[PDB]
């Protein structure tokens, strides 16, 4: 499978993801302003909505959408965390929490609009401390990845977002749940050999 | 089962599902402003995100975000189309519209932000156009119902959507393949049967 990305953007979770499930996949980064992949090629003919992630599960089947290729590569591995049966409430816990990083990402993707007044960035960053507020109260003490025992894809999902508000050196230390868990995932081999593959430390 | 809604809004789309899967379920309107439920109680304590929906599937577990509700209602049916095998394609393809349903709600919520000013509306309505018109290229006149054949959740959920646009007085005329699938979903039994429960016409 085929993963269209650009490094550092909502991409990683599923790059992640592949790693971690020992999938065979290849990479092909997307210039986004121009909507333009590697080969100069019209990245629009990919993805019509524009965006990243895309994920190529053979020729001329491309799934868009985070929470489906979250999904898709989890439901063809063999890690069982990755795919509880349908829906158990544990794959109503794995898609809520996905939808909830999508109500995330919305909030955090406000700060990159181009020609950005100070003051509608004021109204993102009091959305972006809401939807943390949010996310830190989500998650307990009680668990050692969001959803319990087991890291799953919103754990990848969730860091990356997470990520996206330390590269912006937005203070995020009144979220102490959330850095951890961000911190326990960037520790694993699997997430490192993902941010490696996109040139990221 | 336990829909929490507010009437219109994105609720909407889980309660017409749990009307045409035949599902047994109760009703609680949500005052949204104020955060309460119908017996004064604080929201907060059923969905501390504080927004509808959110199901209560019995006592103590209640579920929310529209993807993960959707899903679980559909997996509980016997309406197979609500319910692919994981992924099979089609179940991609499930979470994949109801994802960009969740891009097509992001763009048409700024409308209803308070005090916004003209200038911002300019902008909202410039994405929601945009989104619009990625949710028309998506439809092909080859399929009855967004996936294909059988009607399906997104089908719910872009036909409240496109809904909002209706009662925002918005011209979608430019849009022939959403405004006809959203005639096409309306003229459903249970469908009507959702509306009526939700005093709409
Ligand atoms: N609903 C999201 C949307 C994805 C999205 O907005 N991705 C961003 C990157 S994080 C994007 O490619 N935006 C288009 C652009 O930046 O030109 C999904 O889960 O796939
Ligand atoms: N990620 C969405 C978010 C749901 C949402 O934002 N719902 C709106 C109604 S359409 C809401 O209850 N907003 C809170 C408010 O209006 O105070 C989901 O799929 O459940």
């Amino acid at each position: 499978m085929k993963l269209y990305y650009k490094v550092g953007a909502c991409s990683l979770a599923p790059h992640i993801i592949l790693s971690e499930a020992g999938l065979p996949y290849e990479l092909e980064a997307v210039d986004l302003k121009a909507k333009k992949t590697a080969d100069g090629g019209d990245y629009f003919a990919v993805n019509p909505r524009g965006a990243v992630p895309a994920l190529e599960v053979k020729p001329g089947t491309v799934i868009t959408q985070n929470a489906a290729i979250l999904q898709y590569i989890g439901d063809h591995s063999d890690v069982a965390a990755f795919k509880p049966a349908y829906g158990s409430i544990e794959r109503a816990r794995l898609q809520e929490a996905l939808g909830f990083c999508s109500d995330l990402h919305a909030a955090f993707s406000g700060l990159f609009a181009p020609n950005l007044s100070e003051e509608a960035r004021a109204g993102v960053i009091a959305n972006i401390n809401r939807r943390l507020g949010q996310l830190e109260a989500m998650l307990s003490d009680k668990n050692a990845y969001w959803l319990g025992d087991d890291f799953t894809q919103p754990d990848a999902y969730a860091s990356v977002i997470i990520g996206w508000g330390v590269g912006q050196k937005l203070d995020l230390s009144a979220y102490p749940k959330a850095l951890k868990l961000r911190e326990r995932v960037l520790a694993r081999p699997n997430v490192q050999k993902a941010f490696k593959e996109e040139g990221l430390n």
